[PDB]
């Protein structure tokens, strides 16, 4: 007998006890989260273009994004943390974009994204998780279409023996790939071991179809694994080809007239299986039926004999495949033994025990669900806090529901989801607060307040404006002091420290047509004393944080006077921090 | 006074947040301070599409090429001194606009480019004897022309204007030129009379310069006065626009007939009408007080009857260091920010308006601290006769402490205080981001939304007229139309099928997909993302959405449902196949 009675309310002054990272959805960024408070503390522009701080338009932000710049939009589903020894270290938080085929990296200790890769010959990232074992060495990332290889518009065929998608690794302290695994059909989610040996992800178009009925024609799918340590042997040894003009080692995981690949299994596994999810012990990847009402457990212990060809059937090393109720889509975990799985259909979260629910595919009448939860309404994701560690702590439940009816206020055609806490601390689930939230975030992730240690102002060395400082270095500039217009052409370099409540350089003049480059760094060392700058008319807007360099490039293409101002209040002056831009005609 | 909103209540008031340099307006639900809606205005919304599409870049117009605004003052349309939930209009002082949303549907509906202006500021709406006009304040004085030729401030001809908008038709009425500048403004509950602060009487552009004069004032417009000048045609238009400029500077010490200047100390800044229509109160900033402006002294200072501007000040309290905003409960009382002391200030009106007649009385009834550094605040029905005393929204810039560490930038602390009772109780911390300035709150019974789209709705009845020259009936039809090297795909969308799922064009054709949203249940919406393409905008029920992208890549790309709809929301997808250009002529 224990209860559950956690306190939900975070008054003035007292602090949330977890850090939330959702997903920002098709909206493009990261947002962070205090919990149990359910408040949202900062967002972090990812493939979004960001008015605010300026991502999206800075040249720091843009040299992270590389060519994809161009694009304005994401889709972001699965944000995670990185580990060391199956629990997390804090230093990097990763995420998917489905829209344009991409994977950002996020430094946890500045909360920005430092780092995006396009990964090359696929379209639409959509699972994604991260190596826990012996630390994230790889972000493993599923791209979900099936294409021609190549996509020169030659063949348009699915069933074309070169047409295929691939899984993906990337190199997770670099951001450079590592390699990407041929499979036959598709992929949807996708988890890892505690050895880092494995890795699996669900595949709902076995069928290479198109077409609706096509993609569900197969009784069962399968989930794939992947022998991690047999990929990395090939690699190491060169048998590997390449595709296009990436250097990616490109390595063959599809079944080839019947014959296996060194580097998959193919576990049938019913039907368009959904998610993927490892048992916070270890033992199982747990795919969720989706069309079927059940969930299927893969003995993680078994894979070594599956891949050493010692069993018979693939599907031996299914233990458990437990009736749960309509629309398994995906499962979390208590620590204690328990799992916890989405109903879509049903709108519930059922709690189950995977020990009990083992030995009921072997024929014991016992009886592995524990509760059914009335969720609001049609839930995806859930997730219990430390849920993807060894230590998950068996206290929190978000589970992200996406039509929230009559749950909050109506605010026209376009709704919230749901995003409702559940204390799972004792015995029963306990639902205590409905979260409102922009655009489906899709999934989240918690971490204990202690495991994430930030920045309270940048350093000067910091990585992000590397760059920036380089430029300066070539003009001669210190960036510390300096307040100078360098003329290069039809180019024009300001550089100016800023401190509230003034600009280092207050007037500056250009030559119309000139492009112009603004570098501004703060140099307070005061925390939370951010500056802003605009160009009026211009589309010009960026963030400058204490100690923080940033610049931001524009042509001067209207002659006449143009005011720029300090946009983050940081002064009882604020209204006065600006200057002028002075656009002698052509 | 409830507090907290528990699972399946819902909040008794909505709240019209600005989303500050993030350029979105953000609805949450008060007490519970959750965020239910964004609405983007001048942002890039990844999710909605909105800069993408082509419904919104018609609304936005030319500025559709920034990606960036800055919004401060978010106001609700009225009709005889009430809220009459038809429109909220909001500032953009980064791009120099004013935006409609139609509180209906939740969406931007309009949006203008003021003309001959730098930096849309201060904004407001007529109250009596209803919403006629949308008043906004241009912030920063420039050259006319501002061709180049002229720089500085002291020209005759450099100045700022006054501006009124027709709330209806979101066109230009008039603007009246002003002597020194403008900051925020109010209007009176009789339609005579509107009021701005200005702290650039000096028309200098550096912080001392702004700051030499111990006054600078608070200039009062006759609106009677310059409609009765405008229907006589007695105006000048500047550049290309029609718009009618009146003169409302001071030459040669004489009066203007459309302005009078009232000075105030010092740099003021908050400019606030109280709910029973007796002042207009300017918060003094650099001066620790505000100043009463008797609203019905008005006339007679326009009609010459009064010695000295100042004779229509009848109350200068002073309440502490930086007043900078001030609102009220209806009870007489008025809350004023003090951004230096960092606290809420409440005062009795009446009473200061003694001790400005020499009669000793302590008006302070309370100093809240707040935390920290407050800038706007708002009391629920403030700007209208329905005032009603009960909740306090305080918007503070520096949240330290108050919240978890999330690095170089904080949040802001948007503090919920309770002013029902005699004693102001602060009882919620909300973190935001951006840095919203204002917001304002509406009962739950001011607001009704539409739960799905009118198919004649003028947002895309443009769109509605490109189809009917194309024969199609965006109802039922899904079909593609060729015409040169442009395609336009036509289509109806039905959870979980797209209607038109696969279409083929030539490499470098202009793809235009208008999709329409044919289902009538409310909260089913459909996305559509082109991958790889930065293509992404959102379909809610009954609504036409289209957008236009070049097919610039050859061979297979895969379009797909974004927004989470059905049990086979993975299963909705498309392919549009490109055929290469070596293929087809040059
Ligand atoms: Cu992309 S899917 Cu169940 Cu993860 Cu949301
Ligand atoms: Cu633009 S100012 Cu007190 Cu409104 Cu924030
Ligand atoms: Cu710098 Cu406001
Ligand atoms: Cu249509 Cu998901
Ligand atoms: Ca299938
Ligand atoms: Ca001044
Ligand atoms: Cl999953
Ligand atoms: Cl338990
Ligand atoms: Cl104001
Ligand atoms: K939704
Ligand atoms: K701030
Ligand atoms: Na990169
Ligand atoms: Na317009």
């Amino acid at each position: 007998v224990k209860e559950s009675k956690q306190k939900i309310h975070v008054g003035p002054g007292e602090l949330d006890d977890y850090y939330g990272f959702w997903s920002g959805g098709h909206q493009g960024e990261v947002r962070v989260l205090g919990v149990p408070s359910m408040r949202e503390l900062m967002r972090i522009p990812v493939f979004n273009v960001d008015s605010a701080t300026g991502w999206g338009l800075t040249n720091e932000s843009r040299h992270i994004m590389g060519d994809s710049a161009k694009f304005l939009n994401g889709d972001c589903h699965h944000p995670h943390i990185s580990m060391t020894d199956g629990k997390y270290d804090g230093k990097y938080l990763f995420i998917n974009d489905k829209a344009n085929s991409r994977v950002a990296r996020i430094r946890l200790d500045i909360m920005k994204c430092d780092k995006m890769i396009t990964v090359p010959n696929v379209q639409a990232i959509h699972g994604l998780r991260l190596q826990k074992v012996p630390h994230t060495k790889y972000v493993f990332a599923n791209a979900e279409f099936i294409i021609p290889h190549p996509n020169d518009g030659k063949v348009f065929d699915l069933q074309d023996e070169n047409s295929y998608t691939m899984y993906n690794a990337i190199d997770a302290e670099t951001m450079e790939m590592a390699f990407q695994v041929i499979v036959d059909g598709n992929l949807d989610n996708t988890d890892a071991d505690y050895t880092g040996r494995f890795a699996a992800a669900t595949c709902y178009n076995s069928e290479k179809a198109f077409d609706l009925g096509g993609m569900m024609r197969n009784e069962r799918d399968w989930v794939v694994v992947f022998d991690i340590h047999a990929v990395e042997a090939a690699v190491k040894a060169g048998d590997f080809i390449t595709l296009g003009d990436s250097k990616t080692p490109v390595l063959d995981g599809r079944k080839k007239d019947g014959k296996d690949s060194k580097f998959t299994r193919y576990v049938p596994v019913p039907k368009n299986p959904h998610g993927c999810n490892t048992s916070s012990d270890g033992k199982y990847f747990i795919a969720a039926g989706k069309l079927s009402p059940t969930c299927s457990m893969i003995a993680i212990d078994k894979l070594p004999d599956l891949f050493a060809g010692k069993l018979a059937d693939p599907r031996d090393v299914i233990v458990g495949e437990p009736e749960l109720g309509l629309g398994p889509l995906h499962t979390t975990f208590d620590g204690r033994g328990n799992a916890y799985t989405t109903l879509f259909i049903d709108s519930q979260v059922v709690k189950w025990n995977m020990e009990e629910a083992v030995r009921a595919y072997k024929g014991e009448k016992v009886n592995y669900i524990k509760q059914k939860l009335d969720v609001h309404y049609q839930p995806g994701h859930l997730h219990a806090s430390l849920c993807e560690t060894n230590e998950a702590d068996g206290k929190w439940l978000v589970a992200l529901s996406k039509f929230s009816k009559d749950r909050f206020l109506p605010v026209g055609p376009l709704h919230p989801e749901n995003d409702q806490l559940i204390d799972i601390s004792g015995d029963e689930m306990k639902l205590v607060h409905d979260g409102p939230t922009f655009a489906e975030p899709h999934d989240c992730i918690m971490a204990r307040r202690d495991q994430i240690k930030t920045k309270k102002i940048w350093d000067r060395n910091d990585p992000f404006f590397a760059p920036t400082v380089e430029m300066a270095k070539k003009d001669g500039i210190n960036l510390d002091t300096d307040n100078k217009v360098i003329r290069d052409g039809n180019k024009v370099r300001v550089y100016m420290t800023s401190m509230a409540p003034a600009f280092g350089v207050q007037e500056f003049t250009v030559k119309q047509g000139d492009e112009v480059t603004v570098t501004i760094t703060n140099i307070a060392q005061i925390e939370d004393v951010s500056h802003g700058f605009v160009v009026v008319n211009h589309g010009v807007s960026m963030e400058i944080s204490p100690q923080q360099t940033s610049s931001i490039t524009f042509v001067a293409d209207k002659p006449g006077l143009h005011w720029y101002y300090c946009s983050w209040f940081c002064h009882a002056l604020h209204m006065e921090m600006v200057g002028r831009m002075m656009v002698e005609p052509a």
